[PDB]
């Protein structure tokens, strides 16, 4: 028993991060096969960063201008292309460590593994989920830059992120490995503000079941609700609306323990009215959204890569 | 900016993750070197689990007993040794995969990652701290047994957990590398309660400087105590003293931030006996105890391994 925010192993990932200079900046590439993915914002210099011309910038560079370091070991650069915002950096080996892989757009409201590194070197890996705005709440720096968000399904591991900046107020944006951003970002330091975030409810309701499964159970009350009067609730508390194909997404858990959805619904109505009162659901004061139906099942079940 | 609960990069340690099945039991063991580690209840049977004979049972089990395998590789057992609760198999093939290693014995108030493994394969990895009773707060389901807990300090990985057991409460239980237990509990499926627990202080300050980094600083306020008066509050409250030498070891966030450690202390108190009032810290709304000084300023400063 017990429930944790855990983290996809790193160990497929490690092997492919590698560090990109061009000129003074460096920060992260991802090496797949024969291609470095990396933010295209490596080729802009301290007073670029307001309005970039990022074409004008790489048609005076040339590849050896681009520095490719894995470990301590030197990759030479044969090519370069510019795709959306990604640099993609053709070298003349191709990495030996490439796991079996996937370039994915994930939707908001799902969760992903964040590997952070620096100088092509990982720092610690954390969860993350891509918020309904867009933004994702991290733990990036300076020299973070190209550090990569993903999942792993058996053997195949799904990237979904790649890390470019943080917004005024402390999150932050990327893309996906199309080099398009999630959300209406641009690479460029400018005035660009987030969405007003909402909370993610089937999440939160999948958590309350992982509560359940744990054997935290205070918060369960003796009453139903409708789908449309729950829904008139969480407007009222800025949370998403749930869907049919929410309800059904939630049915796995539902069936596992005994309780409807829409008996969840009303635990989760009577818990946005009245608070916590002090009380916490697996060591937490606050609600948890950042748990997705299929997270709980996997940590509940012990759902192992490969 | 930001601050996450991060663990450790865990590619080292994946490529240590091995199945050791005897008879019917399957769990994870640790190969390093042409050593495999594993829980000795490996050798248990479903009725030997209340006051188990661990040596009358291992002397009727020989080499062949013992099936070792990484991925589809069966690894062939060449002899078998008991070290406390912990089972050495000598095996045919070295690991070439073996990082740089250590067996660390670490204090309560120590963070850690943990892999979480079944069958020998990784499901995910997570961070916790060795509780002041000696238990930690995981997620381990039935085949977790042999997951490790480690550190990582620039190349050299250092183990300082395996997991064994869960309490009748939900916590966990485990040992050593040398197969000694973290506190008074015993591989036996018996009567033993973990010590009440008490909150580790140094690390909810350390916690509370990572806010103000991070520029979460409403609960700054103006006074200032001594030690001595901080702590009279720290064990109404069912804290840990806070002593000279952590003082000493919050020196460095005391210096950064230009709070010193003792007016952090006179914020913590006022936190404690008057409550958040429904505000958090790095989006907490409960105080955090499981990161360390040292995690603070590895986040706050992107400490990288190799
Ligand atoms: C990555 C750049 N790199 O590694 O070279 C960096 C991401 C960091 C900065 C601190 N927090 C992050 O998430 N991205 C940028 O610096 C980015 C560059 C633009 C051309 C897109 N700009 C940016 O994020 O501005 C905000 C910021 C900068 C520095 C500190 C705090 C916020
Ligand atoms: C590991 C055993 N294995 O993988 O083969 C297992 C650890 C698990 C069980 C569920 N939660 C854990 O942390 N350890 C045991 O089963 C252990 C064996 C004794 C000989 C020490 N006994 C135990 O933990 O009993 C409590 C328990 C068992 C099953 C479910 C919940 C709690």
């Amino acid at each position: 028993s017990g429930f944790r925010k855990m983290a996809f192993p790193s160990g497929k990932v490690e092997g492919c991060m590698v560090q990109v200079t061009c000129g003074t900046t460096t920060l992260n590439g991802l090496w797949l096969d024969d291609v470095v993915y990396c933010p295209r914002h490596v080729i802009c210099t301290s007073e670029d960063m307001l309005n970039p011309n990022y074409e004008d910038l790489l048609i005076r560079k040339s590849n050896h201008n681009f520095l490719v370091q894995a470990g301590n070991v030197q990759l030479r650069v044969i090519g370069h292309s510019m795709q959306n915002c990604v640099l993609k950096l053709k070298v003349d080996t191709a990495n030996p460590k490439t796991p079996k892989y996937k370039f994915v757009r994930i939707q908001p409201g799902q969760t992903f593994s964040v590997l952070a590194c620096y100088n092509g070197s990982p720092s610690g890996v954390y969860q993350c989920a891509m918020r309904p705005n867009f933004t994702i709440k991290g733990s990036f720096l300076n020299g973070s830059c190209g550090s990569v968000g993903f999942n792993i399904d058996y053997d195949c591991v799904s990237f979904c992120y790649m890390h470019h900046m943080e917004l005024p107020t402390g999150v932050h944006a990327g893309t996906d490995l199309e080099g398009n951003f999630y959300g209406p970002f641009v690479d460029r330091q400018t005035a660009q503000a987030a969405g007003t975030d909402t909370t993610i409810t089937v999440n939160v309701l999948a958590w309350l079941y992982a509560a359940v499964i744990n054997g935290d159970r205070w918060f369960l009350n003796r009453f139903t609700t409708t789908l449309n009067d729950f829904n008139l609730v969480a407007m009222k508390y800025n949370y998403e609306p749930l869907t049919q194909d929410h309800v059904d997404i939630l049915g796995p858990l539902s069936a596992q323990t005994g309780i409807a959805v829409l008996d969840m619904c009303a635990s989760l109505k009577e818990l946005l009215q009245n608070g916590m009162n002090g009380r916490t659901i697996l060591g937490s004061a606050l609600l948890e959204d950042e748990f997705t139906p299929f997270d709980v099942v996997r940590q509940c079940s012990g759902v192992t890569f490969q």
